[PDB]
């Protein structure tokens, strides 16, 4: 194991420890494919988790504002160094977006002050920063040639899978002092969070809680539709990335929408649906 490797195992840990579902699907990847994943992975959990004030935020972001401007200079990383080496060895062999990680960071500093959302707009603009920024860092690692229309599809995964982490853990988020779904549409279906978390589901949270996940299957639908955008090699994965995620909603259905825990798919339960993918390719 040379010195690198043991970056990457790192940043793999970190991965596999946040999102059981995306280690699942992305370590299927090819070997230079999976290690540049579980790089991007890695730094955006960082920052995601920088706050706990905004210090080590800054160090993640000037770490990252150093390898864009000197690719293939040595430096000495304020944050953390396992982490960084490894988006450097990425940075060197592929095309980071850069500017995503910034709107992501952007996204993470504001949630500081966060406020509900007024309407859907904002929130899916918040889905946008901390999710669909994302998909566009990963779309030169997924895609043998990027286009306008390979982003697209990979922002709207992204967005649409931070909006089934939404649709899954309303209750935790709302404990943490979170409220996701916007004040336009809770007042629209006559629904206030802390009532529901307090006596339980009713009707009127089951349409709201669903008129949001009819948006995450459509647009899961329309991103399935545009596989192609994708490697040959990334296809099954990013299907299965996917599936996975979206049997999640299945999940909070059977658990009757419970605020109270965390719903998930078995891992027995992934490897069913790769069976299903894997078979289908
Ligand atoms: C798999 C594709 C195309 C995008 C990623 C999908 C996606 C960002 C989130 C969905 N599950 C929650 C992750 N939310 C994201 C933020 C917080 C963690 C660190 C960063 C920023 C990456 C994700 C975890
Ligand atoms: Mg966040």
């Amino acid at each position: 194991m040379t010195m690198m490797d043991m970056n990457f195992k790192y940043c793999h840990k970190i991965m596999k420890k946040h999102s059981k579902s995306f280690s699942y699907a992305f370590d299927l990847l090819p070997e230079d494919q999976r290690k540049a994943v579980w790089a991007i992975y890695a730094v955006c959990r960082k920052i995601d988790d920088s706050i706990d004030d905004i210090q080590f935020l800054n160090q993640i972001k000037e770490d990252i504002q150093s390898i864009e401007k000197y690719p293939y200079e040595y430096h000495h990383f304020q944050s953390d160094r396992r982490i960084m080496m490894a988006l450097q060895h990425v940075a060197q062999h592929k095309n980071i977006a850069f500017q995503s990680f910034y709107n992501l960071i952007d996204t993470v500093y504001k949630d500081q002050h966060f406020t509900m959302f007024e309407t859907d707009a904002e929130l899916f603009g918040y889905c946008y920063g901390v999710a669909g920024t994302v998909g566009e860092v990963l779309t030169p690692i997924l895609s043998d040639h990027e286009t306008h229309q390979t982003y697209d599809v990979a922002r709207r995964l992204g967005e649409s899978l931070q909006l089934i982490n939404i649709l899954r853990d309303v209750g935790e988020d709302f404990e943490n002092e979170r409220i996701y779904f916007s004040k336009q549409r809770l007042k629209q279906y006559e629904v206030d969070i802390a009532e529901v978390y307090q006596n339980g589901v009713n009707n009127h949270y089951i349409d709201l809680w669903e008129y949001y996940a009819a948006i995450a299957e459509k647009d899961f639908r329309d991103v399935m539709d545009q596989i192609k955008v994708f490697s040959i090699e990334a296809q099954p994965i990013i299907e299965l990335a996917a599936r996975i995620y979206i049997e999640i909603l299945d999940e909070v259905r059977q658990a009757n929408y419970t605020l109270h825990e965390r719903v998930f798919v078995e891992k027995r339960k992934k490897a069913k649906l790769f069976h299903e993918i894997n078979s289908k390719y």
